[PDB]
């Protein structure tokens, strides 16, 4: 209880640093990062017991996942992969793993100040999304 209280909210996208070289790395096709570069989301984080959702709705697409913190699910990301994901709390962090045809990529979600920042990892290239409240 409480564990995820300061993620909980409507937060919108306000900079994005590197993120067509994140996507690159993933695998991600030329048009699909020209559109999906553009989108800023809508990440709307809320807790119920122990589960945790977090939907994330833009022009491009809108996502959602549901999750228990060490519990693996199946989750289908913007970019269409199909991606087996585990989500722990470390630190007071919230790290996300995202395993797909031996490959692997970890998203950090941090609260800093006001802002929600989200570090988007593949191998040696990071992206920073940092999200505001809404
Ligand atoms: O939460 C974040 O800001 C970023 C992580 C999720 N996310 N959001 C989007 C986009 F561009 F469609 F919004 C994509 C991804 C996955 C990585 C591949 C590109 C599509």
């Amino acid at each position: 209880s409480h564990m995820c209280d300061a993620f909980v909210g409507t937060w919108k996208l306000v900079s994005s640093e590197n993120f067509d070289d994140y996507m690159k790395e993933v695998g991600v096709g030329f048009a699909t990062r020209k559109v999906a570069g553009m989108a800023k989301p809508n990440m709307i984080i809320s807790v119920n017991g122990d589960v945790i959702t977090i939907k994330s709705e833009s022009t491009f697409k809108n996502t959602e996942i549901s999750f228990i913190l060490g519990q693996e699910f199946d989750e289908v990301t913007a970019d269409d992969r199909k991606v087996k994901s585990t989500i722990t709390l470390d630190g007071g962090v919230l790290v996300h793993v995202q395993k797909w045809d031996g490959k692997s990529t970890t998203i950090k979600r941090k609260r800093e100040d006001d802002k929600l920042v989200v570090e988007c990892v593949m191998k040696g290239v990071t992206s920073t999304r940092v999200y505001e409240r809404a």
